[PDB]
């Protein structure tokens, strides 16, 4: 039987309060794209004459970014929204190098300057935002519960006393963090170790973003998402907290693929199990 490496039962904590202060900055306002195409291409002529745009993912999230297991390649949604970004760069989406980093390395890789944009299902928080900067929305999820069809689970005081899985750098955790009286909090490097976790009956549920647990269903049908909206997930393309430049170029591609079709038809490539597609989300800009 595979054993996910990385699988730690946390310590008992008392439950945190939810934090009202967390909307203080209102986190999801981001740059106004620039006006000229010759501005834009000033911005990212460094990215292109090392003649690939550096994106920091992982494999661990189906439909988002994994590997393909008949074709080989990295694939899903953000792939394919990092590939936008390459396109307005290069012409073509091809000019792509990942460098595979977990949930809990997302923040240190753009400090470092180890990639150039992290899109790896990035939730724009407050906190985040005093360390790195994000693009405007491009997907808007929301934190729910993952259980079997038969588990009795499907409300939030449900996952009290009971084995919830949660990667380790998530805004899921801190959610989890506020249940009381507490679950049993087991927590992994990526969501796909929960989904293993949860088939060898070694945990009880998992919760995270609506989306990411739809992927998980796609492997498992024999799971189901249950619960009300428990927290907003509003994915930014993490960037280097200094490079402002980047965060109005890649603005620009999100108004590019919000009004030319391209957001709805990655949404219908990547995401229907959820429902027909929404409108993209609107964009909100500081200035
Ligand atoms: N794994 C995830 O990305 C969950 C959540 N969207 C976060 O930003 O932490």
């Amino acid at each position: 039987l595979p054993t996910p490496v990385g699988m730690e039962i946390m310590p008992p904590q008392p439950p945190l309060p939810p934090d009202s202060s967390s909307q203080d900055c209102d986190p999801t306002a981001s740059l106004r794209p620039f006006a000229t195409k010759a501005e834009a291409d000033a911005a990212v002529a460094d990215i292109r004459a090392r003649g690939r745009l550096i994106v920091g993912l992982d494999i661990g999230s189906n439909l988002f970014s994994f590997r393909d297991p008949i074709t080989g390649e990295i694939t899903g949604f953000d792939v394919d929204i990092a590939g936008e970004v390459a396109r307005d760069i290069f012409g073509v989406p091809s000019h792509v190098e990942y460098r595979i980093l977990s949930a809990a390395e997302r923040v240190t890789a753009l400090q470092k300057s180890q990639v150039d944009i992290v899109v790896k299902t990035m939730s724009i928080t407050c906190e985040r935002r005093k360390l790195v900067n994000f693009s405007t929305v491009y997907l808007d999820a929301n934190q729910r519960i993952l259980a079997p069809r038969d588990s009795p689970i499907t409300k939030v005081s449900d996952l009290s006393g009971k084995r919830v899985c949660v990667a380790r750098g998530t805004t899921s955790l801190r959610r989890i963090r506020e249940i009381a009286p507490p679950p049993v909090i087991v927590s992994v490097v990526n969501w796909a170790d929960c989904l293993v976790a949860l088939q060898q009956r070694e945990i009880d549920a998992v919760s995270t973003d609506d989306t990411i647990l739809a992927g998980l269903v796609e492997e498992d049908p024999y799971l189901h998402i249950v619960g009300p909206d428990m927290a907003d997930q509003p994915y930014g393309v993490g960037i280097n907290l200094d490079n402002t430049g980047l965060v109005r170029f890649v603005n620009g591609t999100l108004e590019r693929i919000r009004n030319d079709g391209t957001w709805n038809t990655l949404y219908r490539k990547w995401l229907t199990v959820l429902g027909p597609a929404p409108a993209p989300p609107t964009p909100r800009y500081v200035d």
